[PDB]
C-alpha cells in the first residue's frame, strides 16, 4: 500500500518538475501528486504531457484528494537547453499555483556520445545548458520567493557518473554528460550554506534504471573502433616519413584489398587492411570497405584539427559503402557486451524501476535536516576506475624533466600574469625548453608580457599570440610557425566572479545571475575543454588544465565558486584521462587547482603565497614532463592521467 503511505506526505506544496511526462521525472511528478502536492509538469511534446497528466489526475481522485483536476498542470514546449524559455515556464507556474516550493531539476539529455577529441564544441555547450545551466537558471529565479516562504527545496537529478564528494568517475565517450552531472552535484555542495536554512538543496544520483539503446551505442563503438585504428595507422606511417595529406586520395579509394596490396601505401596501413579483411564479418561491407561516411568525415576532422592536413586536403569518399556496413551479428555481439558491462556493475544484480527510484526520492524529500548531500535511491556499483582528487606530495623525477629539454611549450592564459611569467622563466631557464609560446585573449596582455620578458622575446625563445578568444585558431597559428607542442598548459582568461550567492535580507541584485553563471561555465570549464579538444589530437603533447585562485579579498562566495569549478572540471579531466589511456595519440590530461580544499588552508602571508607559487610550478612540471604511455606501464599510464592536484 505505497499510495496509502504517501498520503498527505507533501500536502500543500507546489512542485515544478522538468522532463515530467515520462521516465523518472514522470514518476516523481506522479508520486508528488499522490502525496498531496500540486505539480506542474514540463517537457517538449504536448500530447505525452497530456497523457501523463490524465493518468495522474485519475490516481489523484482515487486517492481522495480534493479537486483533483486542478492539482496537476502541464507546460509543453519546454526544452531545458533553451535557457531564456525557462523564465516563461516559471512565470506560468507562479501564475497557475501562486508559488513554487519544490524545484525538481529532472530533465537530462544523453549528450553528444563522442570522445573529447571528436566532440563538436557546440554540442558540448548544448548538453551543459540542458543538464547544468538550466538548473541554476530555475533556482536563481525561484530562490527569492523560496527564501521568503522558507519551506523550500531544490533537487538536482544527477548520476553516479557525476561522481561523489572529492571523487570523479570517468565515463568514456560521455564527457559532456559527466561534466553536467558532476556540475549538478557541485552546485548542490557549493550553494547549500548560502541558500540555507530556508532552502534545502540536494542531488539524487540513481544507478542504472530500467533498435534498442544498446544497439545504437554498439554501432557508435564499432564506428569509433574503426576510426581509431585508421588514425593510429596514419600516425604510425607519418612517423616513418609518410606525408598524410598525400595518402588521402589512395586511402579514400576505400577498397580494403586495394589498400592492403598497394605498394604506394605505407606498411602500417597495409597491415591494418590485411587484419581488417581477415577479422571483420564478411557479410558486411566493413570487411571490404575501410570507412563509411561518418568515419571519413570524422577522420578528416581529427586530421584537420590536429594540424596534420589542411582544408584543401579534404576528400569525399570515392565509394560510399553499401549497407550493411557492420552486420547485425557484429552489432549484437557488441551490444551484449555493453549490456553485460552495465549489469555486472550492480551488487544487487537487478535494476530498480523508475517507480522505485521515484518512491525513495519522494520519501527522501520529506526529510528537513539534510542539505548539500547526494542521495543514492538506487545504488551499489563497482566502477572500472575512480579518481580521487588530491594534494601535491613529492616532486617530479629529474630524468623525466630532462626529457623536456628542447621541447616547445604552449601557455594559455591572461589574468594570472605572475603564474604565467614564472612558468615561462622556469621552462626557459631551468628546464631548457626550445621556446615558450603564450596564447592570450587580449592584445594588451600580449604586449605587457612580451615586455616583462623582452630578452627571451628578442632571442626567439618566447612568443606571444593574442587570440581575442579564438583558442582553436591560436593553436593552429602556433603549430604552423612556432613549433609543435609537448607541454600545453591552459589557464583561464578570466577571473572568478565577485558576486554574492544568497540574499542580504530580501535584496538579490548582488547575487550571481543566470548569465554570469553561464559565463563562469564557459570561461572556467568550456575554455579548458576547447584546449583539451585540440591538444588531445597532437601526438607528443601533454595537457594540464589549471583552475583559478581566489582574489586577494578571498571571499567565501569566491571560494565556493572555485570549488564548484574544480569539482565540475575534474569530471572532464578524469574522462579525458581515461580516453587518453585507450586511444592514440594517448595524450595525457591532468588538472592543477590554485584553490585549496578548506578555506583555512588558503595562503594568508606573502611567504605562504610564495610557497604556493613554488608548489604550483612543481605540479605543472609533474604533469607536463613526458608521462608513461600504456605500452611502458599499464598501471602508471592509468593512474598518471585524470588527476586533480591541489597545490
Ligand atoms: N539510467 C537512467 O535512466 C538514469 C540513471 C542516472 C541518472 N539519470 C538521470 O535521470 C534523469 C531522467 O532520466 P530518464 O531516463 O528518466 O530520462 P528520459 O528517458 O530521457 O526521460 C524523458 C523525459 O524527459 C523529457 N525531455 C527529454 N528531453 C528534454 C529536453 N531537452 N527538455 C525538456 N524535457 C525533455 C521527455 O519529454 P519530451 O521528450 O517530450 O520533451 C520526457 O518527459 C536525467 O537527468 C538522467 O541523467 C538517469
Amino acid at each position: 500500500g505505497w499510495a496509502e503511505s504517501l498520503f498527505g506526505l507533501h500536502m500543500g506544496k507546489v512542485a515544478l518538475i522538468t522532463g515530467g511526462s515520462a521516465g523518472i521525472g514522470g514518476q516523481i511528478g506522479r508520486l508528488l501528486a499522490l502525496s498531496g502536492a500540486h505539480v506542474m509538469l514540463a517537457a517538449r511534446n504536448a500530447d505525452q504531457l497530456e497523457q501523463m497528466r490524465a493518468s495522474i489526475v485519475r490516481e489523484v481522485r482515487d486517492a481522495s484528494y480534493p479537486d483533483a483536476e486542478s492539482r496537476v498542470a502541464i507546460f509543453p514546449g519546454s526544452d531545458v537547453s533553451d535557457i531564456d524559455g525557462l523564465e516563461r515556464l516559471v512565470n506560468h507556474t507562479v501564475r497557475v499555483f501562486g508559488k513554487v516550493d519544490y524545484l525538481i531539476n529532472n530533465a537530462g539529455i544523453a549528450g553528444a556520445e563522442e570522445m573529447v577529441i571528436d566532440m563538436p564544441v557546440d554540442a558540448w555547450r548544448h548538453t551543459l545548458r540542458a543538464n547544468l545551466i538550466s538548473n541554476y537558471a530555475l533556482l536563481r529565479r525561484l530562490a527569492p520567493q523560496m527564501k521568503a516562504a522558507g519551506g523550500a527545496y531544490v533537487l538536482n537529478v544527477s548520476s553516479y557518473f557525476g561522481g561523489e564528494k572529492y571523487v570523479a568517475i570517468p565515463y568514456p565517450n560521455r564527457s559532456d554528460y559527466a561534466v553536467s552531472k558532476a556540475g549538478q552535484r557541485a552546485m548542490v555542495e557549493s550553494l547549500a550554506r548560502f541558500l540555507g536554512p530556508e532552502i534545502q538543496i540536494n542531488a539524487i544520483a540513481p544507478g542504472p534504471v530500467e533498435p534498442g539503446l544498446f544497439m545504437r551505442r554498439a554501432r557508435l563503438i564499432l564506428e569509433n573502433k574503426r576510426l581509431n585504428e585508421v588514425f593510429a595507422a596514419l600516425l604510425a606511417a607519418r612517423h616513418e616519413g609518410a606525408t598524410i595529406a598525400d595518402l588521402l586520395p589512395d586511402l579514400f579509394a576505400n577498397d580494403i584489398q586495394s589498400i592492403a596490396n598497394s605498394a604506394a601505401m605505407p606498411a602500417p596501413l597495409r597491415r591494418l587492411a590485411t587484419m581488417l579483411r581477415e577479422t571483420s564479418d564478411a557479410g558486411g561491407s566493413a570487411q571490404s570497405y575501410l570507412m563509411n561516411a561518418t568515419i571519413a568525415r570524422k577522420l578528416l576532422n581529427r586530421l584537420e584539427n590536429g594540424g596534420y592536413i589542411t582544408l584543401h586536403d579534404r576528400r569525399a569518399l570515392t565509394v560510399e559503402p553499401p549497407e550493411p556496413f557492420f552486420t547485425e551479428a557484429q552489432i549484437e555481439r557488441e551490444a551484449i557486451k555493453v549490456r553485460d558491462g552495465i549489469l555486472g556493475m550492480l551488487h544487487l544484480q537487478r535494476m530498480p524501476t523508475e517507480f522505485d527510484v521515484a518512491l525513495a526520492t519522494v520519501f527522501y524529500l520529506a526529510d528537513r535536516n539534510v542539505t548539500g548531500e547526494t542521495f543514492h535511491p538506487s545504488g551499489g556499483l563497482r566502477f572500472e576506475r575512480t579518481v580521487t582528487e588530491g594534494e601535491l606530495f613529492g616532486k617530479p623525477g629529474q630524468q623525466r624533466l630532462e626529457r623536456l629539454k628542447g621541447s616547445v611549450v604552449y601557455l594559455i592564459g591572461e589574468h594570472l600574469r605572475q603564474h604565467l611569467v614564472l612558468l615561462a622563466r622556469t621552462f626557459l631557464d631551468e628546464i631548457h625548453v626550445a621556446r615558450v609560446v603564450l596564447l592570450t585573449e587580449t592584445t594588451q596582455a600580449a604586449t605587457d608580457l612580451a615586455a616583462e620578458l623582452s630578452d627571451y622575446e628578442a632571442a626567439g625563445r618566447f612568443v606571444v599570440i593574442p587570440t581575442c578568444g579564438d583558442i582553436e585558431g591560436g593553436i593552429d597559428r602556433a603549430m604552423a610557425e612556432y613549433g609543435r607542442p609537448g607541454p600545453v598548459i591552459s589557464t583561464p582568461f578570466r577571473p572568478l566572479p565577485d558576486r554574492a550567492l544568497s540574499a542580504r535580507n530580501g535584496d538579490w541584485s548582488s547575487v550571481l545571475t543566470t548569465a554570469e553563471f553561464e559565463e563562469l561555465v564557459e570561461q572556467q570549464i568550456t575554455h579548458h575543454f576547447r584546449v583539451a579538444r585540440k591538444a588531445g589530437l597532437i601526438e607528443g603533447a601533454n595537457v594540464t588544465l589549471v583552475t583559478p585562485p581566489t582574489s586577494a579579498r578571498s571571499t567565501s562566495e569566491e571560494f565556493a565558486l572555485a570549488n564548484f569549478v574544480k569539482t565540475t572540471l575534474h569530471a572532464l579531466t578524469a574522462t579525458a584521462g581515461a580516453e587518453s589511456e585507450r586511444t592514440v595519440p594517448h595524450v595525457p590530461v591532468n588538472q592543477v587547482d590554485l584553490t585549496r580544499r578548506a578555506r583555512s588552508e588558503e595562503p594568508r602571508t606573502p611567504s605562504e603565497e610564495e610557497e604556493e607559487l613554488q608548489r604550483f610550478v612543481n605540479a605543472v612540471l609533474l604533469t607536463s614532463a613526458p608521462l608513461p604511455t600504456p605500452l611502458e606501464s599499464r598501471y602508471r599510464a592509468r593512474i598518471y592521467r585524470g588527476n586533480a592536484i591541489t597545490v
